[PDB]
């Protein structure tokens, strides 16, 4: 297991525009297109991202392409974020993947708001961080995913994904 496989599991793969868990237009592997409720808007943004007139449909390769870009940007965002970077650097390999997953999902801003959990992760207080992070909207809205991520932070293993 790796970051790609882990996120391909939590996000799925869809070749046509779809609405995510929050009702926003997305495509591929969790590639958010827009928060606007206009499908035309979504289609515009998709053609812009792909570079061709997609007409709301892409290929698997194109989807994997977006995903590579998105993972990369997520890591890069972490590294540039003053509150995130030090946590990330203190972690082991598996746990870093759990942090990339949350950032991918909710944006660095959203993740940088889990102040308390981040601190506990930094101190290597696994159970405590896991209990604190579950007290969140994130966990109450996407509980199966949130649990897999939290178990990962908690144990440092891929058991939740096996
Ligand atoms: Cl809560
Ligand atoms: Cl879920
Ligand atoms: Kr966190
Ligand atoms: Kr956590």
């Amino acid at each position: 297991m790796n970051i790609f496989e882990m996120l391909r599991i939590d996000e799925g793969l869809r070749l046509k525009i779809y609405k995510d868990t929050e009702g926003y237009y997305t495509i591929g592997i969790g590639h958010l297109l827009t928060k606007s409720p206009s499908l035309n808007a979504a289609k515009s943004e998709l053609d812009k991202a792909i570079g061709r007139n997609c007409n709301g449909v892409i290929t698997k390769d194109e989807a994997e392409k977006l995903f590579n870009q998105d993972v990369d940007a997520a890591v890069r965002g972490i590294l540039r974020n003053a509150k995130l970077k030090p946590v990330y650097d203190s972690l082991d390999a598996v746990r870093r993947c759990a942090l990339i997953n949350m950032v991918f999902q909710m944006g660095e801003t959203g993740v940088a708001g889990f102040t308390n959990s981040l601190r506990m992760l930094q101190q290597k207080r696994w159970d405590e961080a896991a209990v604190n992070a579950a007290k969140s909207r994130w966990y109450n809205q996407t509980p199966n995913r949130a649990k897999r991520v939290i178990t990962t932070f908690r144990t440092g293993t891929w058991d939740a994904y096996k």
